[PDB]
């Protein structure tokens, strides 16, 4: 393995702690989900991610942040305000940010010098 | 964990998956080696690192490289240059000095932007 795959695995954990019940876990499907490719253009979820860290097509902190940014705008794109699916992706969206700051990535970013 | 915990773990294993037996895995002892104690003023080993990864004790991965390097200069200091641990040492002190280096954690440093 490299740093950055470590350093992205240690994110992508902490991300799915907080989705303790796998609503992230793998691709969601028309067969679950009626009419969700048509709302859904760019589908995205944790298992994907972790498969794009193995595979290492990640070259930043700010490339992972979209794929993780784009899961959780369409959980709140297709399912309605009223849904654990939704509340959460509010959620965990909010603390993954907050967790990936501008800041906190430049205080780890000097521990590097 | 946090991030600069999880990056020198990283570090930590790579070194140590190139000291299979574990010479290096623990402080060596008076009754293994004869003068040690008097001969070695400042004991260190890969026990010790992981032990202050853990408690958070490092603050740079200068800090960290400070402590292999001394692990490795204390083994080619005690032991006879044609012995397993003189020669062991001297090996893993360059490959980790490549796998640290100052291009490697700069690369490093642009993926976190
Ligand atoms: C994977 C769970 N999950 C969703 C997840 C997200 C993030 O949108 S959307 C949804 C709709 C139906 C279903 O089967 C009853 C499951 C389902
Ligand atoms: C623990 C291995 N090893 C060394 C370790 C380092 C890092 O120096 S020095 C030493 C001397 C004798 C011995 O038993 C033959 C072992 C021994």
């Amino acid at each position: 393995s490299t740093p950055i795959q470590q350093l992205l695995e240690h994110f992508l954990r902490q991300l799915q702690r907080k989705d303790p019940h796998g609503f992230f876990a793998f691709p969601v499907t028309d067969a679950i989900a009626p009419g969700y490719s048509m709302i859904i253009k760019h589908p995205m979820d944790f298992g994907t991610m972790k498969d794009k860290i193995v595979a290492n097509e990640y070259k930043s902190v700010t490339e992972f942040k979209a794929d993780f940014k784009l899961m959780c705008d369409n959980a709140m794109t297709y399912n309605r305000p009223d849904t654990v699916y939704y509340k959460l992706a509010k959620k965990i969206l909010h603390a993954g940010f907050k967790m990936m700051s501008k800041e906190r990535l430049l205080a780890l970013k000097r521990s590097m010098s």
